């Protein structure tokens, strides 16, 4: 049996905005994320979710919006979000797609939630607007 196909990859580059973040915040949140690339339990979360080698086969039925370190890394460097709470909402929507698929008990959830820790504490620095 096959499932649903592979979502296309963020950013569109279709829609970025305009106006995005200024670039002091922007080079702070992607010096965040590479700091959060460098902790060995975002491993896993490095790239997006290969769903044949993980042999998955529905994973996007389950997570429509699939999301991974360096799309966040990605759609900073491209210009894409308008507001580092955006920046914030897509971590956290990595965290919770792995929670949804895997359970709030597995393992691979609990790197998880330790990369978010690490995130969430970084980011009480992040410059205001
Ligand atoms: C976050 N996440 C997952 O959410 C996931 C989704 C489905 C099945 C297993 C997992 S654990 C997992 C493993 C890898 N990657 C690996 O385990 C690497 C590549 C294949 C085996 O080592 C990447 C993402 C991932």
């Amino acid at each position: 049996a096959m499932g649903a196909p592979k979502p296309p990859q963020e950013p569109d580059m279709n829609n970025l905005p305009e106006n995005p973040i200024p670039q002091h915040q922007a080079k702070f949140v992607l010096n965040t994320i590479k700091a959060v690339k460098r902790n060995r339990e975002a491993v896993p979360f490095l790239h997006p979710v290969d769903t044949v080698k993980l042999n998955v086969p529905f994973y996007y039925n389950y997570i429509p919006r699939p999301m991974d370190l360096s799309t966040i890394e990605r759609k900073i460097n491209l210009k894409a979000y308008e507001d580092v709470s955006q920046v914030v909402d897509d971590f956290n929507l990595m965290v919770k797609n792995c929670k949804k698929f895997n359970g709030e008990a597995a393992g691979i959830s609990k790197m998880a939630t330790n990369i978010q820790a690490q995130f969430e504490k970084l980011m009480v620095k992040v410059p205001p607007k």
